[PDB]
């Protein structure tokens, strides 16, 4: 007893067991199946044409026969389109990417209680605000093939997967210290590569790794990173202090995007604060409210700029 969805690009079929997995009180694999079919139809106009109308209206998610009929109608339409194409790698749209990431999470994080994450930043609620704010961040910072992206404390790797599907950075890295999210990130990685191949979608290279970003090995890695992403909301003074010492080795123009600023927004260099991180970085608050109708949220963009410090010394020598 199972349900199969044929890939629109001829990759291995998606196989679901019956009874279908339940994700939460209002979300299950049956809705995921329906939404996957709809996304493929939206993406492939010939498929929308070949498939029968009623199929996506008259369905019973609690009936094996009804769900099998729905999958069969989609599969037959896939076969017709493959026959049509017989007779003579793009990035996912934002909408498709939102669906893919949720689907990857649902097939990977089967026991969300294990994460022990009760914050708004939890992987469990990533789709609510984080996905949209990360999409806004990607459009604002505009990375190229010369960039290296690193998420410090990457959880199950959701930000890394989103950024790798959307940008052309040379490489995307996620580093996570905790055992449970790092173990789940290994499944997220496998499921993401599998689903992206199933849809026929391209993504940049990425690595999700277990590790401590405060280790000796990570000092040079942070120094050589052009874009750092970090959810530093819950960081204590020691981790915060140590991380600022790591940032102090980054190159000019290096960027840090975070949930809390590492330096005051109104930093004013003087003789008493020459040791503060504010002397070598610009800091701006980015708010989608400044066609956003979501939560009134913000993130912080830091840009390594040692001319702040240089101008202070040249101003002393040039009164
Ligand atoms: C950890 C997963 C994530 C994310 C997106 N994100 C933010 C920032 C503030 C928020 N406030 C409230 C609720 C949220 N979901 C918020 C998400 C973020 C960005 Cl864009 C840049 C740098 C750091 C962060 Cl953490
Ligand atoms: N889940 C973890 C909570 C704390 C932040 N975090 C980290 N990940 C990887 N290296 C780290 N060194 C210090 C903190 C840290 C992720």
């Amino acid at each position: 007893l199972e349900l199969r969805l044929k890939s629109p690009v001829g990759a291995e079929p998606a196989v679901y067991p019956w009874p279908l997995p339940v994700y939460d009180k209002h979300h299950d694999a049956a809705h995921e199946i329906i939404e996957t079919i709809r996304w493929v139809c939206e993406e492939i106009p010939d498929l929308k044409l070949a498939m029968e109308n009623y199929v996506l209206i008259d369905y019973d998610t609690k009936s094996f026969e009804s769900m099998q009929r729905l999958c069969d109608k989609y599969n037959r339409a896939i076969d017709s389109i493959h026959q049509l194409w017989k007779g003579t790698n793009t990035r996912p749209s934002t909408g498709l990417l939102r669906h893919i990431l949720q689907q990857v999470y649902n097939h990977s994080v089967t026991d969300p209680e294990k994460l022990n994450n009760y914050e708004p930043f939890s992987p469990e609620v990533y789709g609510e605000t984080s996905f949209d704010l990360v999409a806004q961040m990607i459009d604002e910072i505009k990375m190229t093939d010369d960039d290296l992206f690193v998420d410090l404390g990457s959880g199950v790797g959701q930000v890394v997967l989103q950024v790798a599907a959307a940008t052309n950075c040379k490489h995307h890295y996620g580093v996570e210290k905790a055992d449970i999210p790092a173990k789940y990130a290994e499944t997220m990685d496998r499921e993401f590569r599998k689903w992206m191949k199933w849809y026929g979608k391209k993504h940049a290279e990425y690595t999700l790794e277990r590790g401590d970003f405060l280790s000796e090995e990570w000092r040079e890695r942070i120094a050589n990173t052009s874009v750092i992403f970090v959810n530093n909301f819950a960081f204590g003074p020691e981790v915060d202090h140590q991380l600022k010492e790591r940032f102090a080795n980054m190159k000019e123009g290096g960027r840090i995007v975070s949930s809390k600023p590492f330096a005051p927004l109104n930093f004013r260099i003087n003789s008493r604060n020459l040791s503060d991180i504010g002397t070598i970085m610009r800091v701006v608050e980015l708010s989608p409210l400044k066609s956003w109708t979501g939560k009134p949220v913000s993130y912080y963009l830091h840009t390594i700029d040692r001319t702040i410090l240089e101008n202070y010394f040249s101003s002393l020598k040039n009164p």
